[PDB]
């Protein structure tokens, strides 16, 4: 069978939150079967913890928020993305404050964090969902997709109009059939335009904002003088965005997701759109993992 997996080992890192420019403790711990992925606040007393789900999600206007109370874990995005990427169910995830730190604004240095820890398979059957009919939600021109796959595909476009985007590839769909998370998706850094991260900065927030962090464009150029680490990297990081949202369905997808100028708020509500409606999706097992159509 296909067997739930979780880390071999803890595993820490630190850095800082994007938003708040906070420096954040980080832990990734092995959990047992049919935890999910656990997001627990330590500086707090008591401390609080928030499991990684679509109804957990908050209303914020940048990056996927975890709620419970007063208490939140913002930029759970990218960390999930690589739980997601490397088919990890099961973990416990240790925060300082209130931020996952940013790193270096891919999905990479989790990636890396844990494959040191180590993929430990356990005695319990991996669950999927699959996608049974196509759901959709829409909010303006934005559309976010799941339409029945035989395996696990992220197609995404975006839709720029500002010169830097001119002549770019602005859509990918990817079959991970034959590419590889690791490889070809999580090291896609996220980006912002000039103009906005301005905004942001002048409201007192992106203060973790770097260089080091985030591809920054303005209406003509890439200002980042290394170029990009792929030549379509801002939409791989919108399908390693996705990715990571996806997660909190709290199981891996055997599907596709579509999204066209998606964001975050729009991936949330195709989950809990999706989630209600028991006719399009069921739970599946693998007793023989050569008659799946996904591997890990
Ligand atoms: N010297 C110096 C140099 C650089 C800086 C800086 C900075 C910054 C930044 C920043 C802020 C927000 C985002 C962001 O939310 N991007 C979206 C994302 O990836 N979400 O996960 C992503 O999906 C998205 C969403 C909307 C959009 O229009 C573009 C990308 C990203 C980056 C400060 C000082
Ligand atoms: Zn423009
Ligand atoms: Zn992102």
């Amino acid at each position: 069978m296909i067997k739930q997996r979780t880390l071999k080992n803890i595993i820490r890192a630190t850095g800082v939150g994007l938003h708040s420019g906070e420096k954040v403790y980080l832990t990734l711990k092995p959990a047992p079967v049919d935890t999910g992925i656990v997001f627990s606040r330590t500086d707090l007393d008591p401390v609080v913890e928030i499991p990684a789900r679509a109804e957990n999600v908050g209303e914020t206007t940048m990056s996927t928020t975890l709620v419970k109370g007063d208490v939140k874990v913002d930029t759970v995005e990218h960390l999930l993305s690589a739980m997601a990427g490397l088919g990890i169910d099961n973990a416990y995830v240790e925060l300082s404050a209130s931020e996952v730190p940013i790193m270096d604004g891919s999905a990479g240095p989790f990636v890396f964090l844990i494959q040191s820890a180590g993929l430990q398979e356990q005695e319990a059957a991996k669950k999927f969902i699959r996608i049974k009919r196509e759901v959709s939600v829409e909010e303006g021109d934005k559309r976010a997709v799941f339409v029945p796959f035989d395996g696990f595909k992220v197609s995404f476009e975006i839709d720029f109009d500002h010169p830097v985007f001119r002549g770019r590839t602005q859509q990918a769909s990817v079959d991970f059939s034959s590419t590889s998370f690791v490889k070809e998706v999580s090291r896609a850094r996220t980006f912002g335009f000039m103009r906005d991260i301005e905004y942001l900065r002048s409201q007192n927030l992106a203060l973790g904002g770097s260089v080091e962090n985030a591809i920054v464009v303005d209406e003509n150029r890439v200002l980042n003088e290394d170029g990009l680490r792929y030549e379509d990297e801002f939409v791989k990081h919108k399908i390693l965005d996705a990715i990571g949202d996806l997660y909190l369905l709290g199981n891996s997808l055997i599907g596709e997701f579509r999204g066209f100028k998606s964001g975050h708020a729009l991936n949330n509500q195709l989950l809990r759109t999706l989630i209600a409606d028991k006719d399009a999706w069921e739970v599946v097992t693998f007793e023989d993992a050569r008659t799946a159509p996904i591997s890990y």
